[PDB]
């Protein structure tokens, strides 16, 4: 499992569950190329997304549609979606994880890149 | 001035400066148009992308290029660019502040909205 | 102004203001010694907490009071406050700004550090 | 495991491996009694830290030594350490995951708490 996507809710203190992630692979011609997607889990996961060959290095899009999940618990939120944009890179460590903070007006987001 | 850009750096606790940013607006065709660019000044700040009149409703993309502001600094950092996507003025004219505060492998960002 | 608090309310994208903020030095005997305090205004800022004469070098701590601040909004957040711990003015006089993003679960918080 | 302590390196986009987290309980007299510790593990992460009998409702502070976690990176920071002061709840869902994101000059942290 090369890459991997954590969410968590910054009002309620919890992972975010069933937030809805597609993520992106940037094409020769600079469009996006949907790549995978998926829910995450009770635990705020979103495992399964990719295999070590289909991975290649490369621009992924990792976007996060944070409208809908903030909608969906009855608040206002600012962003559209949170967009985590970066290079995989074969020379770093083999498995991404992308985790993301979410509030109705500001996320944060980390890579945690490992062995 | 409804725009604003401010930037922050993690690692220096400083401003982060020479920060370029560039801002898109989708348009009917549902395309990223450009929209207005500048780049963070020795505070931080980015003032002056754009004006009320042209300011309209819509959904804007602010991309604040992380990447290339690491790598001037000698340093090979994780994001492209840290991209702030939102829809504005949809309730009237609101002034926007988005504020990012930036580390190699991590960012935040937050908007503040003020009601003139 | 040597010491400046900023505070930011990442659920309702504004100021912080009416954040109660108390400020401690570590004194010669180890305990906390009460040093100011003051609350953010509209802005969400806080000035005037100090002088250049009295922000003397030590170990300073920032307590940003954000269980009483969600509190008056009648909300029911995780943390008592954020504190903030750091050796001031070691290499001589700086102006230091503690920024804070606060939601009810979390907070961020960030130190711009310049030299006049 | 009704408290466990996570950390991640902004910096290096990794687990924040081997800094000291010390924890503390209010006592009635409004001072800090030792409580627990221990060093973060390759993942970041500290497990063992209590049990849940003697976890209970109170005041704690979650103190993590990020300045010596810096120095033996050879880079030069901002704060003494990172402070995470709460109240334990029984109301609440029973595990607490006290979750930061270090910086030399800046840091974010989270509560996640569940069932
Ligand atoms: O990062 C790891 O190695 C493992 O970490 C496990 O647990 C957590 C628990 C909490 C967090 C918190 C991330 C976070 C991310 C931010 O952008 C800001 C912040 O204050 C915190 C991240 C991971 C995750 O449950 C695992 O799936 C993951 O693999
Ligand atoms: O840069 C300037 O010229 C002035 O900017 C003023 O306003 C802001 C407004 C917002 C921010 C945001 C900080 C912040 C801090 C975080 O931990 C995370 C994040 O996404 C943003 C910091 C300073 C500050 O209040 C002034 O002190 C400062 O001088």
């Amino acid at each position: 499992c090369p890459l991997m996507v954590k969410v968590l809710d910054a009002v309620r203190g919890s992972p975010a569950i069933n937030v809805a992630v597609h993520v992106f692979r940037k094409a020769a011609d600079d469009t996006w190329e949907p790549f995978a997607s998926g829910k995450t889990s009770e635990s705020g996961e979103l495992h399964g997304l990719t295999t070590e060959e289909e991975f290649v290095e490369g621009i992924y899009k990792v976007e996060i549609d944070t409208k809908s999940y903030w909608k969906a618990l009855g608040i206002s939120p600012f962003h559209e979606h949170a967009e985590v944009v970066f290079t995989a890179n074969d020379s770093g460590p083999r498995r991404y994880t992308i985790a993301a903070l979410l509030s109705p007006y500001s996320y944060s987001t980390t890579a945690v890149v490992t062995n």
